């Protein structure tokens, strides 16, 4: 109970801040994780013990591929922490609970291939969930890892509070299917400049929390530059492997998926950030002002794209 997780100095600052890089240390970062529960949540939200062995469980259903492993996991709950904790007021007690798990669960048993690739490969997954197909897998191995003896870190909540929470966690993973968020951000505008839009209609807030999800899941691209250009190597080897097992089911793949165009990466980064990343950290900012360094950082990175095109770098 008087047991708090503390950092050194600097990660204690930094971690505060929107573009916190979690570093190549794995063996702390479940002990930033814990760190950002006890902040955002309070030292009593867990059995510390339980809590441990969940994040211990978690990390061992995270794959070893190039971009969605355990560190995507853990970076994606810190830019959830920067959120709740710039936006203290906004949001239950259950949320913060619900997210900062949301964020570590939400690519639970990823192979590094998109919806699109499993349904053409026709995976079982396929069969089993026609639409957000990896996303509702994310979810089934997030109850599976709570319904393990000792890993119920919910177990004090009310039957009714235990289904809130993880209906929380089942929405803000779905969010997670890049599919859905383009129609989602288009609501809100629509709903922000209307004004129409309300936090306590739950409709509403459920939207929210996707946006945020969405935010959360691309912070790559809110980075500093080096971050993110690493980063984007990462994302990529994931997206050139799918592209080499489309061509082995005789299928040319996207752009995007395909290293002998390699070259068109840069415009196809420019597109990325017009089209997905900016659109979403502005009507993130315009919802919730205290994330506006979140979009400042993704415009400082749009124009670091555009000098890689120019050849400056
Ligand atoms: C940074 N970031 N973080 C997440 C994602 C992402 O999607 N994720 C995560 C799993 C799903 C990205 C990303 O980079 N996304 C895209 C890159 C891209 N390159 C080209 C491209 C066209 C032509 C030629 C070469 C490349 C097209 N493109 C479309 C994209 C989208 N959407
Ligand atoms: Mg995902
Ligand atoms: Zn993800």
């Amino acid at each position: 109970g008087l047991m708090q997780f503390t950092l050194p100095v600097r990660l204690c600052k930094e971690i505060e801040l929107f573009h916190f890089d979690i570093g190549p240390f794995e063996n702390m970062w479940p002990g930033i994780f814990v760190y950002m529960v006890h902040r955002s949540c309070g030292t009593s939200c867990f059995e510390l013990e339980k809590l441990c062995r969940f994040i211990m469980s978690v990390k061992k259903n995270y794959r070893r591929v190039p971009y969605h492993n355990w560190k995507h996991a853990v970076t994606v709950a810190h830019c959830m922490y920067a959120i709740l904790q710039n936006n203290h007021t906004l949001f239950t007690d259950l949320e913060r609970k619900g997210l900062l798990i949301a964020c570590l669960c939400h690519d639970l048993d990823h192979r590094g291939f998109s919806n699109s690739y499993l349904q053409k490969f026709d995976h079982p997954l396929a069969a089993l969930y026609s639409t957000s197909t990896m996303e509702q897998h994310h979810f089934s191995q997030t109850v599976s890892i709570l319904q393990l003896e000792g890993h119920n870190i919910f177990s004090t909540l009310s039957s009714s509070e235990y289904e809130q929470v993880l209906e929380i966690i089942r929405k803000a993973i779905i969010a997670t299917d890049l599919a859905l968020y383009f129609g989602n951000r288009k609501q809100l505008e629509e709903m922000y400049q209307t004004g129409s839009l309300n936090l306590n209609n739950q409709s509403h807030r459920d939207r929210v929390i996707g946006l945020m999800m969405t935010a959360c899941d691309l912070c790559s691209v809110t980075k500093l530059w080096p971050v993110t250009k690493l980063t984007a190597n990462d994302i990529y080897a994931e997206f050139w492997a799918e592209g080499d097992e489309m061509k082995k089911l005789g299928i040319q793949p996207i752009p995007m998926m395909d290293r002998d165009k390699k070259d068109e990466v840069p415009q196809g980064q420019l597109g990325f950030y017009n089209a997905v990343a900016i659109p979403c950290y502005t009507t993130l900012t315009q919802i919730l002002p205290p994330t506006e360094p979140l979009l400042k950082a993704c415009r400082d990175n749009l124009s670091q794209w555009e000098k890689v095109i120019r050849g400056e770098e």
